[PDB]
């Protein structure tokens, strides 16, 4: 059983990364393999602010 | 069971990742894989701004 | 048993991953497999600004 | 059993991804396969503004 | 059993990394294997600022 309940408050993106299970290797004869994943997060707040 | 439940309070975009079940690689004289599965999140909050 | 249930209150995009099951790669004699499934959200918000 | 529940509120688009079942590359003497398979989800709120 | 609950109050993007299983290499007569997982996160706050 799994489950994803996290308690969180941010003026930003918020990402909850659960696979659980992980991603094997085993291609008979592969010549190039790649597997790239990391969930990315860009953001920025502005509160009160007073250029001039 | 596997069920996505998460409490957040976000001026943002918010992305729950449940996958559970992996994938594996295993193509028979497999020339060039590649798997590439990360959720991305970007965006911005503004508040109360006063540039003059 | 599978069920998507998450409590988000976002003034943006927001988006819930669930697949519970994954993919798998076993083409015989492949040339080129690429699989690429990531939930892209991109959101801005905009309260109260006064420029002048 | 699969369903999909889920309660947000947001002033933007949201999408609930909910496949439970995944998908499988076997294709005899394959050349090429790709499967992209990914939500995407792009707005913006606009409240109170004032140029000038 | 794996679940993802984490109490976090914070003004920027915010990731919870729970892969539980990990992933491993076995390609036979593999030429070439790489896999690159890292969740990034990029931010800033600004609070209260007064140029001129």
């Amino acid at each position: 059983k799994v489950q994803i309940i996290n308690k969180k408050l941010d003026l930003s993106n918020v990402q909850s990364k659960c696979g659980s299970k992980d991603n094997i290797k085993h291609v008979p004869g592969g010549g190039s393999v790649q597997i790239v994943y990391k969930p990315v997060d860009l953001s920025k707040v502005t509160s009160k602010c007073g250029s001039l």
